[PDB]
């Protein structure tokens, strides 16, 4: 059960980001996808340790290329 977290933060002194969880990390390259994500959502963002974080809030936009993907629907929500 693979289990994908969508959802949206504003760190003190920060930008809203958008967060993005729960993929195995010994599978799945975390580098390239989000160099795929930030061209869906023209925005920055970085690996940071087991999660991607994207500059500003893509929840839908991310979700749906997920899907587009090949990852499950049922597997991912969006908070």
């Amino acid at each position: 059960e693979q289990k994908i977290k969508i959802y949206v933060t504003k760190r003190r002194f920060g930008k809203l980001m958008t967060i993005i969880e729960g993929f195995d990390t010994s599978v799945i390259d975390l580098k390239e996808l989000a160099k795929k994500l930030k061209d869906i959502c023209a925005c920055g963002g970085t690996v940071k340790d087991n999660t991607i974080e994207l500059q500003g809030d893509h929840r839908k936009k991310v979700a749906e290329e997920l899907v587009k993907m090949g990852f499950s629907r049922d597997s991912i929500e969006i908070r």
